[PDB]
């Protein structure tokens, strides 16, 4: 799989080129990093608020644009939201490091699958 960043934060190879949704990944970057310095039950719900928020965004971006691939990328939003909605401050160290490694992996072998598509 890619490279984790350490420090946890977004870099320019997750670059989607659409503003508002790599302004989501930002806040998604920041919100795990958070949850890791702080590992608390607001910073984990933050957490479920923006990665909602970006997940309903790209598909709405998705099914406007009649994007074809759509299907099994709702299904990983869908599964992501279930897990971590399931989770409880403080999230142990297994599921940070599942939540640290499914963004990376998200970006860079799903959501990179529309760049220029959108
Ligand atoms: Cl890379
Ligand atoms: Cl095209």
């Amino acid at each position: 799989g890619w490279e984790i960043p350490e420090p946890y934060v977004w870099d320019e190879s997750f670059r989607v080129f659409y503003e508002q949704l790599d302004e989501e990944h930002k806040k998604i970057f920041k919100g795990i990093f958070d949850c890791i310095r702080d590992n608390s039950a607001p910073n984990l719900a933050t957490l479920v608020k923006v990665t909602t928020n970006h997940f309903t965004h790209e598909e709405a971006m998705m099914d406007a644009a009649k994007y074809s691939e759509v299907v099994p990328h709702k299904k990983m939003h869908k599964d992501f939201l279930e897990k971590i909605g399931g989770l409880s401050a403080p999230v142990d160290a297994k599921n940070v490091d599942y939540c640290k490694e499914w963004l990376v992996n998200h970006i860079k072998g799903t959501d990179f699958k529309y760049k220029g598509k959108l």
